């Protein structure tokens, strides 16, 4: 095979669940959302480049051909193929990021995602304060991804810790930022939409552009899919797993930046 495409094909078969055609769809190979996350981390390690959040789309990860072409383009740019790096068409442009200004919209999205993931994991949905949503939205901390006008995913990014955590729960850092309320609309939680992966990468990029040297988070490890996602993208757990008298748990995660 062609060398770059051969490397990409090996990376893909690592994250597949089936026994290679350049025009084969990754989804048909059984590559899931977590699969794509591991694929991105492998390729970034192998070829010493960084995947942009807006390249985390089912269009880039459609087939082995599209993925290989995107890898080639991204590698070239981070050192001509601008036609590939800038994808033409209305489907790409249907996805738009904003700093949210609509409290009710944010709170409805958060609660829908919470309830869905609680049903899927067998855990209690967290209690969300509308006053917290109001404070976050007025602060400019909520970043929301729309598709065709309808909210799809979001994250909250603050200088203040949005959760209690002792000293030493995290490695030291000069300007840490905090991630909370990462949420995806139920319709995109099919396990292959990549919306959550895209929002998480966007939070990493935004925190890095803000001058942060660390991104801190509190995660429920019993939401095992998101826990794995955080782990694949390099969030390291510092200190032991906290747990209540009724078995509900939380862990503190730290990811280095810039
Ligand atoms: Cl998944």
């Amino acid at each position: 095979m062609d060398p770059l495409m051969a490397s990409v094909a090996e990376a893909v078969r690592r994250r597949a669940q089936a026994p290679l055609d350049p025009d084969a769809e990754l989804s048909a190979l059984g590559v899931t959302s977590l699969g794509v996350a591991g694929l991105i981390v492998d390729l970034e390690e192998e070829f010493s480049f960084q995947f942009p959040a807006d390249a985390v789309t089912p269009e880039v990860f459609h087939t082995l051909r599209t993925l290989t072409d995107s890898v080639r383009a991204l590698c070239r740019h981070q050192s001509s193929m601008a036609d590939t790096r800038i994808p033409a068409g209305e489907a790409t442009a249907a996805w738009q990021w904003e700093v949210s200004r609509d409290t009710g919209e944010v709170h409805a999205l958060l609660c829908a995602c919470d309830a869905h993931q609680a049903a899927a994991s067998g855990t209690s949905a967290p209690a969300r304060r509308l006053e917290t949503t109001e404070h976050r939205v007025r602060s400019g901390s909520v970043h929301l991804l729309r598709h065709d006008g309808r909210p799809a995913g979001m994250f909250t990014l603050t200088w203040d810790p949005p959760f209690a955590a002792d000293e030493g729960a995290f490695p030291p850092a000069e300007r840490p930022l905090y991630l909370s309320r990462l949420a995806v609309a139920p319709e995109w939680l099919t396990g292959g939409s990549l919306v959550g992966l895209r929002c998480l990468r966007r939070a990493i990029e935004t925190a890095a552009q803000a001058g942060g040297d660390a991104l801190r988070s509190e995660a429920n490890p019993d939401l095992s899919a998101t826990r794995s996602l955080l782990d694949i993208l390099g969030f390291v757990q510092h200190g032991p797993t906290l747990s209540d008298g009724q078995g509900r748990r939380r862990v503190h995660l730290h990811k280095s930046l810039r």
